């Protein structure tokens, strides 16, 4: 099922009713929540600030937190397809709802599936039934998530560096800030699963993180 194109609704916060929102870390996971109040502040100047007292669902004891509608997402998958730069929260496969950004939208392409720069850093292909959107649309989406995210939307092209890969080439990897010899094990369109040095990892092939590209990118700048 692909959703139709369209106008992205992000509908008010309804009390009483479900959503998903950040359950510690803001780049962790999101979980069931049922908003109980609408809290509102105006300023002298006129600035409104909204923000929610929410409870989290299924507990061992009462847990309420005061959280912004950037900290929350809507419980149902949208009606339309998204596109590049949407905020929202994707079931990544521990298997959750975490925090993302919409880097290809539904096409042939990919097999109509959305391209998920996860907050964590992680990145995976998900079907739309699997995304929900945040709350509430920054204008500029990297201000919530990382300066990566900025240069990829903000300075966006098609005509980015990408790698060509084939199953078996090698080349240096970046993990956890240490550089890596890694083995193309798989391929899915703009993913890489590299095999460090047991230790795999599904990297995007325009990934700063992969040697060949980060050349490329001083090369051309």
């Amino acid at each position: 099922e692909v959703p139709p194109p369209g106008e992205i609704v992000r509908p008010p916060i309804q009390l009483g009713e479900t959503y998903y929102a950040v359950k510690n870390k803001a780049i962790a996971s999101w979980v069931s929540i049922k908003v109980i109040e609408f809290t509102e502040s105006t300023a002298i100047n006129g600035n409104t600030m909204k923000s929610y007292k929410i409870r989290y669902l299924n507990t061992p004891y009462q847990m309420i937190k005061t959280v912004t509608a950037k900290h929350i997402a809507y419980f149902e998958p949208p009606p339309v397809r998204l596109t590049i730069g949407t905020r929202v929260i994707a079931y990544f496969d521990q298997s959750a709802f975490y925090p993302g950004i919409i880097a290809e939208p539904l096409k042939q392409a990919n097999r109509y599936r959305y391209l998920i720069f996860y907050d964590d850093g992680y990145t995976q292909y998900v079907p739309h039934r699997d995304v929900r959107l945040v709350c509430q649309a920054s204008e500029k989406v990297w201000e919530d998530v990382r300066d990566f995210i900025q240069k990829y939307v903000e300075k966006y092209s098609v005509d980015r560096p990408m790698v060509q890969c084939t199953r078996g080439q090698s080349m240096t990897t970046e993990s956890n800030g240490t550089w890596l010899y890694a083995r193309v094990i798989d391929i899915d369109c703009s993913l890489v699963l590299m095999q460090f040095e047991n230790h795999t990892e599904w990297i995007y092939r325009g990934s700063l993180r992969l040697g060949p590209v980060f050349r490329e990118t001083q090369n051309n700048m």
